[PDB]
């Protein structure tokens, strides 16, 4: 049984980033109350740090309302992120990374305030949804005095044990999603993900772009099946690029067909999204969402697109701009409806707290 | 075999999803019939839904599946179909409606909402994997959409597969072990309690389902005295033992008194008011937990999808629910029914039949 497994909470980095993605996630987006300044932010982060320090190791939080739900931690992780408004309220505008600001507008955007923005992120991931529900309850108990809930975004992947560790999993459009990604334990991953420039407090942390993207599954089902593969540039069942045979073959963007036209379309998703230099890649760590049905049977489902990178301006915005300006074929069936950005501090040890180097 | 490749048989004398040890995830899909959906249309629908379930539960794509790659990894997927009271009117088969198939009478604790209540047709889908479940739900809707409107969709969860040993009792979102006293599948008392053997012929080998969405007032629960929380139920939180005993499965001693001469298990303790002596009159509780979103000041929207299966609602559910209500169950201070629905669940089918054929055929 796997309920007893844990992920380390202490370290140079926060967990939940390089951690192989767990089956369940909640992204909790918080807005600061009017009186919540730097002093209050420190009191809040010390509370939340200790909650996570205990719950992730299967121990009840201080003042835990339901201690019996804290055993079976099931690889629970907490990742805390600071939005642009956090630096304003703390009086630390000098410490805000230049690129930490709301993303520029893109033509595909249909963004809603109720899924965008936020001053404080608590990302909670877990292989078990009861442990996750309890961890969310404790977080809100300790954050209530300082913050309002702006949004809560719940997502899922495969249950633990359904697929072998590391195997690519499918999204709700049926596509293998995650083939091209930096790999933890390599020098390229560290360069792509962990901050080493900019303000000193953020070194060893990262940045997160969180976009709620709706899937138009009505239109998608009507779509030509060959057209669906052409829009991505990979086959549905195998995940292979249209130029190859296996999932992990390298897409050949110079290949043309017997008529002279590119095998992978000039506006195929993976052509527009691709970056040559592995150290400029973003870490994609997405979750799926599925939420209820209209009377006439229309789904409300999509992707919680979570991208981690050392530099938003150098690693996320150029890709998103190419998808938009290049007219990504996948845009016919996907729609961004929420967008938020966060600076994720480095980790801490037993005698520290998350954000201490910024707020202390 | 893995958690993803494991299957549950679809064919049998009974529908799966009842005696099946509860899987990690569930969705209860509640449907209303459209105006033109009569007996003929219901037969076409039930044949479509049966064949989709027959395929998907075994890891094969449904007929005309728009996302066939999501159908492998069935992860113990089961479907359970149920017929609400309004179904028999639309089919012209009022004579075949069981006397006891009707909306529950009102109870003082009820704060029922229409958006969580009623329904002509139930599709209960359970699965160890949420992606497989999501795909199965979409295939169900794809085939039912022409004949029905969606009245509600209620999603719930238990522990992930492999988190606890199988058969071990699991906790609810109040932290309580939930499911200790239950008919055990594969026993004679289970068959007597669950499977219908009287009434209209088509329902023999089926059961009845009471589905109640019960909100947990977790703000009040947190402020509650911890001794009072155990006292309200009659069992200890950590061990799950009755207050009169030491281990989870010890029989509660309803005659024991404390040093003051008062019952150790209170007169209005949940397990005292809910208890029935005859094991063959017990209900099968197969609940799921739900947790859906937060107010701006951090108040939870969480509770229990209370799913009770029994041969006879009038003999096995209503008297218990009435004792809880009139007896003033201490647990009522922290729980609120906000939805209620009742369904007749037909017997199973074979490789050539379809669910409901004995009624709609
Ligand atoms: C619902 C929305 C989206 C869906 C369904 C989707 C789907 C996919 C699929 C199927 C692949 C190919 C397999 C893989 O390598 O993971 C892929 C690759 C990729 N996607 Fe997306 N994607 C979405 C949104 C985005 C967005 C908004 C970005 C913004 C930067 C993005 C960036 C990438 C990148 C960088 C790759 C790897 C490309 C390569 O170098 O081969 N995706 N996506
Ligand atoms: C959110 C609402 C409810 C909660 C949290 C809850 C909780 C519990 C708990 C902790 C137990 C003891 C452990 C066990 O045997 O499972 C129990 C037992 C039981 N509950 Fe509930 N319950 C709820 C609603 C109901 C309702 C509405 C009924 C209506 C029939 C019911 C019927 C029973 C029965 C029959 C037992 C077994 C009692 C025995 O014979 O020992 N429960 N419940």
């Amino acid at each position: 049984t796997t309920g007893t497994a844990t992920e380390p909470f202490h370290g140079p980095h926060q967990a939940g980033i390089a951690t192989p993605p767990q089956a369940h996630a909640v992204f909790l987006g918080l807005d600061l109350r009017k009186g919540t300044g730097r002093k209050e932010l420190g009191r809040l982060m010390r509370l939340l740090t200790d909650d996570a320090r205990r719950l992730t190791q299967g121990r009840p939080a201080l003042a835990d309302p339901e201690p019996d739900l804290a055993p079976l931690p099931s690889r629970l992780t907490f990742t805390f992120g600071f939005g642009p408004g956090l630096f304003k309220a703390a009086g630390l505008e000098k410490q805000r990374p230049e690129g930490l600001r709301p993303l520029p507008p893109f033509k595909v955007d249909r963004l809603e305030d109720r899924w965008s923005g936020g001053d404080l992120l608590v990302q909670i991931c877990c292989d078990d949804p009861i442990t996750l529900a309890h961890a969310l309850r404790m977080t809100v108990k300790d954050a209530r005095a300082f913050t309002r809930v702006r949004w809560v975004q719940r997502g899922f992947r495969r249950s633990p044990g359904v697929q072998s560790s590391g195997a690519t999993q499918r999204n709700l459009m049926g596509q293998l999603d995650g083939t091209v990604n930096p790999v933890p334990g390599t020098a390229d991953f560290d360069q792509a993900v962990w901050v080493q420039d900019g303000p000193e407090w953020l070194r060893g942390g990262t940045t997160l772009v969180l976009r709620r993207i709706r899937m138009e599954l009505e239109k998608w089902d009507e779509a030509d099946p060959a057209g669906k593969e052409f829009a991505v540039g990979r086959r549905l069942t195998s995940g292979a690029p249209l130029t190859g045979r296996h999932e992990h073959d390298g897409p050949d963007f110079d290949a043309v067909d017997s008529a002279g036209f590119p095998v992978i379309a000039e506006n195929a998703h993976i052509r527009l999204a691709h970056v040559d230099s592995p150290r400029l890649r973003m870490l994609r760590r997405p979750y799926n969402y599925d939420e209820g049905l209209t009377a006439d049977g229309r789904s409300d489902a999509g992707l919680l697109f979570a991208a981690y990178q050392a530099d938003i301006d150098r690693q996320f915005i150029p890709v998103q701009r190419r998808l938009d300006e290049g007219g990504d074929l996948l845009n016919l069936w996907t729609t961004p409806i929420g967008s938020a950005v966060f600076a994720i501090p480095p980790g801490c040890d037993e005698n520290g707290w998350i954000g201490q180097g910024l707020l202390g």
